[PDB]
C-alpha cells in the first residue's frame, strides 16, 4: 500500500492527499482506486497498465490538460471512470476503445469542446454519459448509438440544435440535461429538439443540487421562453449559424 495512501482489501484510497502524481505501490489486485482530489496534471503512459484488475477509477477534481493514448486500455475490466472537474482540453482517438464493459463514463466540468468521431463505439454497455460544463458546439456523434443510456448531462455547453434523430433511439433514458445551452430557436434545425422535448417532459432534469424534473429547462437563447414552447412557423433555414 502506498505510504499516502490507505487501503483495506482491494480499494486503495488515494483521495484529498495531495497529490502532485500518481503514486507507487498500487498493488496489482487492486479492484477500486480513487485518485480523486489532488493535484495531478499528467499521467505517464502505462501508468496503469499494471492494474488489470481495475473496476472502478477514480480521476476526477484533478489538473489533468490531456491524455496519453493507450492510457486506459488494459482495464478491460473496467466499470466507472471518472474524469469530471479536471481541465481536459481534448481526448485522444481510441481513449475508451478497451473498455466494453463501462457502465458510467464522466467527463464534465472539463474544457472539451469536442470528442474523437468513434469516442463511444465501443461502449456497448453504458448506462450513463455525464458531460456538463464544458464548451461542446455540436452533439458528439455516437451518443446516437447508446441506446442503454439512463443518464445524458448535456448541460452547461455551447449547444444550439440536437441532430434530427439523435435520441430516438435512447429509449431507455430517465434522466435528460440540457439547460445552460443556448438554444438556438430562430433556426429551423431546433424543430427536432422542440419535438422531442414535448414528447418526453417526464425525463427533462434541471439541476440544483439534485436531479428537478423540468422540461422547460432548455431555454431559448435570447429570450427566456422554453424551447418546446416554439412554433414551427416562427423558425427558418436562413436563420441558422
Ligand atoms: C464522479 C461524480 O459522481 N461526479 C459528480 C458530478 O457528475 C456532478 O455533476 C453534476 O452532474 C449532473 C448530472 O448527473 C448535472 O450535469 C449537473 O449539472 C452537474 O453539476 C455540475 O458540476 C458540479 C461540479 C457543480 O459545478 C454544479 O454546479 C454543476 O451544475 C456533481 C454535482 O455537484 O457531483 C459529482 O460528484
Ligand atoms: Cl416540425
Amino acid at each position: 500500500c502506498p505510504s499516502q495512501c490507505s487501503c483495506s482489501g482491494t480499494t486503495v484510497n488515494c483521495k484529498s492527499k495531495s497529490l502532485a502524481s500518481v503514486p507507487a505501490g498500487i498493488p496489482t489486485t487492486t479492484r477500486v482506486l480513487y485518485l480523486n482530489d489532488n493535484q495531478i496534471t499528467k499521467l505517464e503512459p502505462g501508468v496503469f497498465d499494471r492494474l488489470v484488475n481495475l473496476q472502478t477509477l477514480w480521476l476526477n477534481n484533478n489538473q489533468l490538460t490531456s491524455l496519453p493514448a493507450g492510457l486506459f486500455d488494459s482495464l478491460t475490466q473496467l466499470t466507472i471512470l471518472a474524469l469530471d472537474s479536471n481541465q481536459l482540453q481534448a481526448l485522444p482517438v481510441g481513449v475508451f476503445g478497451r473498455l466494453v464493459d463501462l457502465q458510467q463514463l464522466y467527463l464534465g466540468s472539463n474544457q472539451l469542446s469536442a470528442l474523437p468521431s468513434a469516442v463511444f463505439d465501443r461502449l456497448v454497455h453504458l448506462k450513463e454519459l455525464l458531460m456538463c460544463c464544458n464548451k461542446l458546439t455540436e452533439l458528439p456523434r455516437g451518443i446516437e448509438r447508446l441506446t442503454h443510456l439512463t443518464h445524458l448531462a448535456l448541460d452547461q455547453n455551447q449547444l444550439k440544435s440536437i441532430p434530427h434523430g439523435a435520441f430516438d433511439r435512447l429509449s431507455s433514458l430517465t434522466h435528460a440535461y440540457l439547460f445552460g445551452n443556448p438554444w438556438d430557436c430562430e433556426c429551423r434545425d431546433i424543430m427536432y429538439l422542440r419535438n422531442w422535448v414535448a414528447d418526453h417532459t417526464s425525463i427533462v432534469m434541471r439541476w440544483d443540487g439534485k436531479a428537478v424534473n423540468d422540461p422547460d429547462s432548455a431555454k431559448c437563447a435570447g429570450t427566456n421562453t422554453p424551447v418546446r414552447a416554439v412554433t414551427e412557423a416562427s423558425t427558418s433555414p436562413s436563420k441558422c449559424p
